[PDB]
């Protein structure tokens, strides 16, 4: 109904991502097949995927073509970014000092791999989603949503595997890759120790935690602890452990608090889960699909899908359905509110 929503130049930002050194906002503008840099600010930097049109080529910023993009992780060492191409399957890195799109892994078909290990565009994927950078070891953790598992991209050898999961789509928290299992995980985001990725398991509706050094996992907040097999325990409730209902979360991302912030999508809420107490707060939202701004318990979002942070503390939002970015200033309780960042030199892709 708002005049802000008629007047966005996005169309169903997927994910975010953001650069704390220098000031710059990545956003995934998923139906434009582009992403888009901006400053904190929203102010226009540079654009990537000028056509708006759906294609797979690689090269300068204004050949370069994605499909329907969404996760996007930062290198702050290289100065890269990593995006998940979701509809042409495949792991693609924008250089930013090259000015120059490249493919990682992956080659524009789907894939029936549910193994992996070879070497750049000869490894196919499935839909991969949700992306992340654990910079010490040089590794990409992928949410690939389209065969239930997690897989880990090797900076160094160019090698794309399967890093957990066995396939099957259930919510299986096990202790060795082939003896857990995810549904649709869609979100990715690694805790300060970099020993955790946190897994925002879309069709089992939880929070899950995968341990990078044995390739299993817990479960901390959503879903059935008892059958991998049920995909339902899904709702609309704040508490601790098992009492914690969420529906089909899209997006996760872990500060270096240590508290994990989630978008339980389907109930257009934002909520932040304690990894110690495994309680589940609502941050933003009321349930009902829709733009709303101002003080979170009467405010409203629509499908988001995709957080990003800086270290004052303001977390952003892919408000995918409203196609807005959105943001709130996080602990200033009573006067918490969520205001929709205009971005000032964005425009539709030109024809
Ligand atoms: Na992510």
């Amino acid at each position: 109904n708002d005049p802000r929503l008629a007047t966005s130049p996005l169309k169903f930002p997927g994910k975010l991502a953001i650069d704390t050194l220098n000031n710059r906002l990545f956003i995934s503008d998923s139906n434009h097949n582009r992403i888009i840099v901006t400053d904190l600010e929203g102010n226009f930097i540079v654009q990537i995927g000028s056509s708006g049109e759906e294609g797979f080529q690689d090269g300068s910023f204004e050949d370069a073509a994605f499909n329907r993009p969404q996760g996007l992780a930062y290198n702050a060492k290289k100065n890269l970014l990593y995006v998940a191409d979701t509809e042409n399957h495949a792991l693609r890195e924008i250089d930013f000092v090259n000015e120059r799109v490249q493919t990682l892994a992956g080659n524009g078909t789907k894939g029936s791999d549910y193994q992996g290990g070879r070497k750049g565009t000869k490894q196919l994927l499935n839909s991969p989603w949700d992306v992340c950078f654990e910079p010490v070891n040089e590794k990409v953790y992928i949410a690939m949503a389209g065969q239930h598992q997690i897989w880990e991209y090797s900076v160094l050898d160019g090698i794309t595997r399967v890093f957990s999961g066995n396939g099957y789509e259930r919510n299986l928290n096990g202790s060795t890759p082939q003896t857990t299992s995810f549904a649709q995980p869609s979100g990715i985001s690694l805790g300060p120790d970099l020993k955790e990725a946190y897994i925002a398991d879309s069709e089992s509706s939880s929070i899950r935690a995968l341990d990078l050094q044995t390739g299993g996992s817990r479960l901390l907040a959503g879903g059935d602890p008892y059958f991998s097999e049920n995909l339902f325990k899904f709702g609309d409730n704040d508490g601790v452990g098992a009492e914690v209902l969420l529906q089909h979360p899209l997006g996760v991302l872990c500060a270096n608090d240590g508290q994990i912030y989630l978008t339980d999508s389907y109930n257009h809420k934002i909520k932040k889960l304690d990894p110690v107490t495994k309680r589940v707060v609502t941050l933003a939202g009321t349930g009902k699909a829709g733009f709303k701004d101002g003080k979170v318990k009467g405010a409203q979002l629509s499908e988001p899908a995709g957080l990003a942070i800086t270290e004052n503390g303001r977390l952003f939002v892919a408000d995918t359905n409203n196609s807005l970015i959105r943001y709130i200033d996080l602990n200033k309780g009573e006067d918490s509110e969520i205001l929709t960042l205009e971005l000032k030199g964005v425009q539709p892709p030109t024809p």
